Parts: structure tokens; C-alpha cells; sequence
């Protein structure tokens, strides 16, 4: 029995391994999520085949309430597990079964260093500095749904002018921050990774919410609870902490 | 059916209300967990009866492998939910079904201010300053079972001399920190609560692990996934954060 694991390319979770000759199967990939999969399969004793999600999406609902991405792969039983930086959210948890979190994160702000900006409130009350998030990701959704006045104000701005302040993916966001007067609303784990490698960038303020990434399984999956117990074991042994350090640590600034 | 909720007195999660007359039922109690219970029952539409765990324990095993505390109340179906600072752990998650976490924490160190101690390593390296944890809690268990060299060394110390370095509860640990040359290994959420109120105490170093508290339900319970979904809703609405601020805010310290 070989489990199908849906995932998505995202540094440093899942990356194409560098090679001068064609690579095949699981050997095509490396990263934090490949290391996690190895540790999980060690503990639980399953074989697995990693498969990139065909539409290249994480999982959001459209106008008609239809799902896409890795979430949809789980719902349709085309995958057994999703192992990726898949944010645990209310809307997703209703349609798939998440394991307990293997990594914590919060939404925060990525911006260049040396400015007087110190919080989301600072961005909210002005219009000169543009700010946004990855379109249709869980960060954008948090702002779209929030009733906290500061975050409603930010969503009004982000969604204005045909969402010109939003970006298609994190890399586009990062380049926009580097080049123009732009701040990106980004998950703190990704911010840590980026600021380890771009000495001109920094996190602005603290975390505005509190959540995590979990392994996704279809509703009713017998693996969900086993995966959860494996994750708790890895946490208590210090292994999740070591894995993060391995993939996050940059060359120093 | 009205759900039976097992819990335990622990400030500021669950406390006796102050009044001029005897109190009865749920009206006996107030605190973070009662607020959480109220929000959960409002979302899910259940009634509830809060019942203090008869043995006054959180949940661990004896040599025979029999569980006690709130964990045991769930295993035997004497309670439908456990709402308390019940730490999500490997051994416990095997025998009950935890919801997703409603609060994060990690083990850290409570000590007096103004000293050069800055990490668990600084403590493990010496024998002058005593250090310990609450007996039989998840913090003690972390040390007992760790294979990390520094934490092994620390467990050797803690367990020595018939565990004279351990304490029976947090209040005892806090007084020992205040009175003697002693550092208490304590969940960061509780450290935060104490240090907001006593400027003589501080947290030393960072969190040495990463976990959370979850609502406990018996294995197979239909309520676990519903409670999880309610908790995500409360988190995303900013309500869990507000609730923490309501109960944790002291004056703070310079
Ligand atoms: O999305 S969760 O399962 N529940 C919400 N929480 C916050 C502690 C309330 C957290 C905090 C850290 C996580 F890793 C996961 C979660
Ligand atoms: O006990 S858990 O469900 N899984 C372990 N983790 C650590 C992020 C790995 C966390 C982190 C924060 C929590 F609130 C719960 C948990
Ligand atoms: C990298 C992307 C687009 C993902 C990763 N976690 C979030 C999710 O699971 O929706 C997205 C980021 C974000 O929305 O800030
Ligand atoms: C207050 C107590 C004894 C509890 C709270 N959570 C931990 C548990 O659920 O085991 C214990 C604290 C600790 O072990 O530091
Ligand atoms: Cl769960």
C-alpha cells in the first residue's frame, strides 16, 4: 500500500532538487516537508508517492462554493494526505480533517528595514504605502472576513482598485517589497525564511493572529489521528524544532 | 442532553466567584475557561454542567497503566468534555480525543529578576541554584522522558534526593522561587500570568518546547470535531485573543 501525498512547490517546504540529469519520483523533491514525510513514515510505517497538485493551488472556494487545489484533491479522494504549508482554517477544517499542527505561525508584515512603520495600525491609517497579500490565500481571507475595524479598513484598501494591491504569489510579493514602497502581509514562518536571506527586509510588528500548518486528510480518514500522534512524538523529541532550524537558517546578516 | 464538563481549579482558567452567599452550579465559577465554555456552547448549542474532577488531578498513568484525573473522567465516559489548561501531549492524545488547541504555550523558567542566569543550560551546568517542576504534570514528564542531553542532566538533578526539587503545585513553586534560590520549570502561559502581577519574578530564556491546551473529549466523540471548528472560528474572529487579554492583563512590569 502506497499513500498518495498531494503537495505544492514552496520554499523551503517542497523544492525541485538540483541535478544535471532527470530525476524521478520522490527523488525530484527536497525540503522541510520531505523531511517531515520521512519521519512520519518512519514512525507509522507507510510508503508514499509525492504528487504535485495539478492546478497548483492550496485550496479555496469560488463563487459557487466549489473547492480547488490540495483541499479538493483530499475531498475527491485523489490523495491520502496533503503535506505542505497548508494553513489550518475554519473553512478548510469543515471540509477536510487536519492533523494537529506541526508548525505554528501568525499573519505578520514583511517590509524593508529602516522605516518608521511599526504595526498594522500604522499601515491602516494611511494610503501612501501600499500593502496587500497573496490573492485568495488564507491571509487574504482573514482580512476579507474580519470585523475588527483596523482589519476591515485594511481589507477595504487591499480590495480597492480591482485588487491592484494584491499579488499572485509570495515571490511576486517579495520582489514588490524589495523594489517599491510596498508591505506584504505574509505568514510569519515565510517572513522568517525571507529575512534570513534578504538582509534589507524585516518583520514589522508582531503576529496578528495565531494558527498553524497541519497535515490534511479526507474527512473520516483513519490516518489523521495516527499522523497527529506521530507529530506529537516528533515535537516532544525535539525533532520538529531541529527540522525547522535545518531549513530556515540562513548565512547570517 | 446537558453535557458534563470536567475541570479543575487553576487561576485564571477556573476560579471560585466572590460573593456574599453560598453559590451553586455553574454560578460557582468564573475565569478564562468558563468564558470559553460559554462561547463554545453559544456556537454549538449545548447546555453544560461544570463538575470539578473528584481526584483533583489533570491526568497521568500509574504503574498498572490506569489513568487518573480529568483524562480518566473522559476515558470512562463520566464527562463529555474537559475544559481546563490540559496540555496536549503524546501519551494523553493516545487515550482521549483533543480538539485543536485554544491556546499556545511552551515550557519555560520562572526565576527572580536581576541575575545572570539566562537559559536552561545555565541551570543544568550548576548545582547551587535548585530547580524543579510540579510533580506528575506534563512538564515533569517532558523532563523524565527527554533524550536531549541538557534535559537529561536536568532530570537527573530533579529526580535526585527523592525528588526534593519538585513541588506539589504552582503556588508552592512560586513561593519557593520568591523565598529561596530556586527556579521553577513552568508553562509559559502561567509564567506570563505570574510575572504580570509580581515584578520580582521574570521568565528566563525562551520556550524549550511548543504545544498547547485543547478541549478533551473521549475517543470517538462526535463533539471533538465540532469543538475544533468552533475554536477556529473564535480564533479567526479575534475572540480567543480578547479572552486571553481579559484574564491575563496585570499592570505589567518595567
Ligand atoms: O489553528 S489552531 O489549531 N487553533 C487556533 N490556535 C490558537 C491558539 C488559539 C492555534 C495555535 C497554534 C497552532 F499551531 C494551531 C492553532
Ligand atoms: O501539540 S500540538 O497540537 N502539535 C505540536 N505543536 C508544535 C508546532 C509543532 C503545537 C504548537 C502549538 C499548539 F497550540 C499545539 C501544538
Ligand atoms: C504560500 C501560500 C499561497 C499559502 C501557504 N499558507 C497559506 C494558505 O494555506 O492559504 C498561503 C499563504 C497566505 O495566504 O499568506
Ligand atoms: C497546573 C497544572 C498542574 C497543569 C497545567 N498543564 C500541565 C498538565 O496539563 O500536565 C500542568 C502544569 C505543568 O506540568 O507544568
Ligand atoms: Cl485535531
Amino acid at each position: 500500500r502506497t499513500l498518495i501525498v498531494t503537495t505544492i512547490l514552496e520554499e523551503p517546504y517542497v523544492m525541485y532538487r538540483k541535478s544535471d540529469k532527470p530525476l524521478y519520483g520522490n527523488d525530484r523533491f527536497e525540503g522541510y516537508c520531505l523531511d517531515l514525510l520521512k519521519e512520519l513514515s518512519n514512525i507509522l510505517g507507510f510508503l508514499y508517492d509525492v504528487k504535485l497538485v495539478p492546478d497548483g493551488k492550496y485550496g479555496a472556494q469560488n463563487d459557487k462554493g466549489e473547492w480547488n487545489g490540495m483541499v479538493k484533491e483530499l475531498i475527491d479522494h485523489r490523495a491520502d494526505l496533503a503535506v505542505a504549508p497548508l494553513t489550518i482554517t475554519y473553512v478548510r477544517e469543515k471540509v477536510i480533517d487536519f492533523s494537529k499542527p506541526f508548525m505554528t505561525l501568525g499573519i505578520s508584515i514583511l517590509y524593508r528595514k529602516g522605516t518608521p512603520i511599526d504595526s498594522a495600525d500604522d499601515l491602516a491609517k494611511q494610503t501612501k504605502i501600499e500593502y496587500g497579500a497573496v490573492r485568495d490565500g488564507s491571509t487574504m481571507t482573514f482580512f476579507k472576513k474580519s470585523k475588527i475595524s483596523t482589519y476591515e479598513k485594511m481589507w477595504a484598501f487591499m480590495s480597492s482598485r480591482q485588487q491592484s494591491a494584491l499579488v499572485k504569489n509570495s515571490d511576486e510579493g517579495i520582489q514588490r517589497v524589495l523594489t517599491t514602497d510596498y508591505a506584504l502581509l505574509m505568514e510569519s514562518t515565510s517572513i522568517e525564511y525571507v529575512t534570513q536571506r534578504n538582509c534589507n527586509l524585516t518583520q514589522i510588528g508582531g503576529l496578528i493572529d495565531s494558527k498553524g500548518y497541519g497535515v490534511g486528510t479526507p474527512i473520516g480518514s483513519p490516518y489523521r489521528d495516527k499522523i497527529t500522534i506521530a507529530i506529537l512524538q516528533l515535537q516532544e523529541e525535539g525533532k520538529l524544532h531541529m527540522m525547522k532550524e535545518k531549513w530556515w537558517r540562513g548565512n547570517g546578516c
